[PDB]
DNA sequence: GCAATCGCGTATTGGCTATGGACATCAGCGG
DNA sequence: CCGCTGATGTCCATAGCCAATACGCGATTGC
DNA sequence: AATCGCGTATTGGCTATGGACATCAGCGG
DNA sequence: CCGCTGATGTCCATAGCCAATACGCGATT
C-alpha cells in the first residue's frame, strides 16, 4: 500500500525548505514536515540526524539554488546586471534562509554562510569598481552594498511588475546607485560604549536594551527570561516585576521604533515644503533613526512575527502610510514612475538603508549618513531613466 | 431624629469642593455629594439650580479662598514673595478648580475665571518689573509666568519640606527666576496652518490630532466619538475602523509623548558628558518637545486619569526615572540641594515649561525656546545661596 | 466578468446618570 | 402643650445621551 | 516605634516539542 | 521467500514561562 519513493530525502528537504521559508525554524514542528511528506518524525530521523542538521541542509540547498540560478574574469556591472537580476528574481523567497534562519545554526555553518554571502558581495564590488575605475574602497563597498540590497529587497514583499518591467526597474535602480558621484571624502573615524552605558538610566531601559540585543543576536524564541535578567543583573522574576511578559518587551521595542519614525517623519514634513527637499529630509530622518538604533531596526525586520497582533498591524499600517507619502513625493518628482514602481523603489531604498545600518564596519566613517542618504535618493529617483 | 443644620448649603459646597478636587467633575455623581453631606440628591436641588451651578460656586469659592489667603501700591518682588508663598502653600489643593474644572463652565464663568487668573498674573508681572526695571514687556511677562508657575507647581503634588524649608526654597527659586538676565532679544514673530495640515498624512493621524485637540479643549468625558469623527471628516462609528475604543486614542497620545520624551532624553544624554552641558541639553530637549506639541502636553497634564492603568503607570514610571536623572545632575552641580529639594525644583521647572508651552501668545517670539530654557535652568540651579 | 473585500452612512441597544413629581417632615412661632 | 405654615428630606421613576456593535450599499480588485 | 510594601533569590509547577526504544512494513535480490 | 531499508506506536526527558514563597530592608505613618 504505502510505498517508499526512494527519494524521500529530497521531498523532506523540499517540505522543510518551504515550511522554514513560511513560518520559521522554531515555529515549524518536525511532525509538520513529516506530515507534509506523508511520514512521521522517526522517518526524518532515519533520513536526518537532527532538526538543526535539516535546517543546515535546507540553507545550503537554498544557497546552492541561488548559485545555480546565477550561472570567471569580472566584467563591468552593466554587463553582469541582467544575469544578476534574473538570479535575484528567481531566488527571491530564499533570502530569509541565509538572512534569518542561518542565525540559528552553529558557529561553523554560520561562518560558512557568511563566507558565501561575503564572496557574493565581493564579486558585486569588483563589478562596481570595474564600472567606475576611480572610486575609493569605502565608496565602492557602499555602492556594492546598495546594488546587493536593491537586488535582495525583492524577498521582503510579494510585489512584481508584468513583463520585463521589473527587470528594467531593477537595472535602472542598480545603475543609478552605482554611478552616483561621491558626496564626501569619507575619512575613517578614530576607533560609544560609555554613551551606551549612560543611556541606560533605569532598570526598564537596561531590560529593554538587553532584550533587543538578545533578540537580534539569537531570536525571540531562543532567548530565555533568565538571559534578559542576567543582562539586567537579575532573574526572570525581576523582568516580570518590570514587564508583563517578554512579548510586552517586544511590543515596547516595536512601539518605540514606530513612534521615533513618526516623529522624524513629522519633523521632516514640517521642515521643508518643496518636493525634492522634503524627500531628502524624509530620507535623512530615516537614515538617522536607522543608524542611531540598529538593534531596533533588526528587531523590526526579523522578530515582527512574534509580536502582538494589534502592535504588528499598527506598525505595518503606519509604515505603509509613510511609504505612501514617499511614493507620492516620488511620483511628483518623476512623472514617469507609477505607484507600483514607486513602492518597489521605496522598498529597495529602505532595504538598503536598513542593511547598511545593521553592518558595523560600514558605519565607521565620518559623514557616512550623507553618502547613505545620497545613494537612497539616487535609488528613489532612478525612475527617470 | 433627622436634623436640618440651617447651614446645609455650606456643607454641600464643602463636600462638592472636596470631591471635585479629588476626582473629576464628570466622575462624581450628585448622589456622591449628597451622601457625603448626609442627604439625598433632590436636597441639593433645593439649594442649587443644577450640577453646573454647584461647580461654578465651588470654583468661585476656591478662588475667593485664595484671594483671602493673599490678604494697593505694587511692591518689589522681594517684599511680596513672603505673602505669595504663604498663600500658595495654603491653597495648593485648590489650583485644579480654575485649571481643569473651569473647562466645564459656561462662557461667562470661563471669562470671569480667566480674568481673575490674568489679574493675578498681571500683579505678579508688576511686582517683577518693580524688582528689575530694565526688562522689556516680553521678558517681564515670562518671568512673572515663571514665578506663578513655580507656585502652581508647588500646588501640584504632595511633596513638602519640614519647617520653613519649603518657603526658603520657593523664595530662592522665584528670586533666581526673576533676576535672570535676558538671554536674547525677542522680536515678535512675523504673523503655521499649512504645517498643521500636511503633517496629517493619514486617517490615523487626523483622528489622533482631532482627538487630542478635543480632549484639550473640552475634556475626555465631554467629547463623544461623533466630534472626533467629524474632525476626521467621517461618522462616529467610522472611528472604530482605526481604533479599538475611545480610550485607545488617549493611550496612543500618552505613549507617543512618552516615547518622544524618551528619545529626546537619550539624545541629550548622548550629546554631552559634563554635568552642566548635559543638564542644559536635557532642559532644551524637554522645552523643544513641549513647544512642538502643546496638545500632547495638555492631554498628559489633564486627561491622564482617564487612560489605561498600565499606560498611566508606565508613563509615570518613565517620567519619574527621567526626573531622577535630572535630580542626580542637579545634586552633582549644586551640592547643597538634597533629593527632596531637587524633586521640588524639577517639578517647578517642568510646570513652568508646560504652562508656557500651552499659552499661545507667549510663544510668538524669535528664540523664545532659549529664554525658556535659561529660566528653567535658573530655577533648577537655584539653591546655592 | 465575477466574487471577496472595503469604506461609509444609518440603525440599534444596553447601560447610566442628571433631573423631577409626589409625598413627607423638621423649624420655630403664636395662640 | 399643640396646631401651623414655611423651608427642607426622601422615593421612585423618566428622558436624553453615549459607547460599541449590526446591517446594507457602493465601489474596487484578485482571479 | 510598629508597619509597611520593595526588591531579591530560589521554588514549583504546566506545557510543549525533540529525540528514542520497540515493533513494523516495503523492496530488491 | 528472504535480508536490508524505511516506516509507525507511544513514550519520556527536559527546557522555558509565569506564579508563589522567603527573608531582609529602609522608608513610612
Amino acid at each position: 500500500v504505502r510505498r517508499r519513493p526512494k527519494d524521500r530525502k529530497k521531498q523532506i528537504l523540499d517540505q522543510a525548505v518551504g515550511l522554514f521559508i513560511e513560518r520559521g525554524f522554531h515555529s515549524v514542528k518536525l511532525e509538520d514536515i513529516a506530515e507534509a511528506a506523508g511520514v512521521t518524525a522517526r522517518a526524518l530521523y532515519r533520513h536526518y540526524d537532527n532538526k538543526q542538521a535539516l535546517l543546515a541542509e535546507a540553507i545550503r540547498t537554498g544557497q546552492d539554488q541561488y548559485q545555480s540560478a546565477r550561472r570567471p574574469t569580472p566584467r563591468p556591472l552593466n554587463a553582469d546586471l541582467e544575469d544578476l537580476i534574473a538570479a535575484a528574481v528567481a531566488s527571491r523567497a530564499l533570502t530569509v534562509l541565509w538572512q534569518r534562519e542561518a542565525r540559528y545554526l552553529n558557529e561553523d555553518d554560520r561562518t560558512a554562510v557568511r563566507r558565501r554571502i561575503n564572496a557574493i558581495v565581493a564579486g558585486m564590488r569588483d563589478s562596481v569598481l570595474l564600472e567606475v575605475p576611480d572610486l575609493s574602497p569605502q565608496h565602492s563597498e557602499l555602492r556594492a552594498w546598495a546594488v546587493s540590497s536593491t537586488l535582495t529587497s525583492l524577498g521582503r514583499h510579494s510585489l512584481s511588475l508584468p513583463g520585463e518591467e521589473l527587470k528594467k526597474l531593477l537595472y535602472q535602480a542598480c545603475m543609478a546607485a552605482a554611478r552616483t558621484p561621491p558626496v564626501c571624502e569619507l575619512p575613517p573615524l578614530p576607533a560609544a560604549a560609555r554613551d551606551e552605558a549612560d543611556v541606560l538610566f533605569s532598570r526598564y531601559e537596561t531590560l529593554l536594551a538587553a532584550g533587543a540585543r538578545l533578540f537580534r543576536a539569537q531570536g525571540y524564541p531562543a532567548v530565555n527570561t533568565s538571559e534578559i535578567g542576567k543582562g539586567a543583573g537579575i532573574a526572570g522574576p525581576g523582568l516580570y516585576r518590570s514587564f508583563s511578559s517578554k512579548q510586552a518587551i517586544l511590543d515596547a521595542l516595536i512601539r518605540r521604533l514606530d513612534e521615533w519614525r513618526c516623529l522624524e517623519c513629522i519633523r521632516a514634513l514640517r521642515a521643508n515644503q518643496q518636493a525634492a527637499q522634503r524627500l531628502r529630509g524624509l530620507v535623512q530622518g530615516h537614515v538617522r533613526i536607522s543608524l542611531d538604533a540598529p538593534d531596533l531596526v533588526a528587531v523590526s525586520v526579523t522578530e515582527l512575527s512574534h509580536a502582538s497582533v494589534e502592535v504588528r498591524d499598527g506598525y505595518l499600517r503606519n509604515q505603509g502610510d509613510r511609504e505612501a507619502v514617499w511614493i507620492d513625493l516620488i511620483g511628483k518628482l518623476v512623472p514617469a514612475t507609477s505607484v507600483a514602481q514607486g513602492r518597489l523603489l521605496v522598498a529597495a531604498a529602505i532595504s538598503f538603508i536598513e542593511d547598511v545600518a545593521r553592518t558595523w564596519h560600514l558605519t565607521r566613517y565620518a559623514g557616512v549618513a550623507d553618502e547613505i542618504s545620497g545613494l537612497a535618493l539616487a535609488i528613489l529617483t532612478s525612475g527617470a531613466g
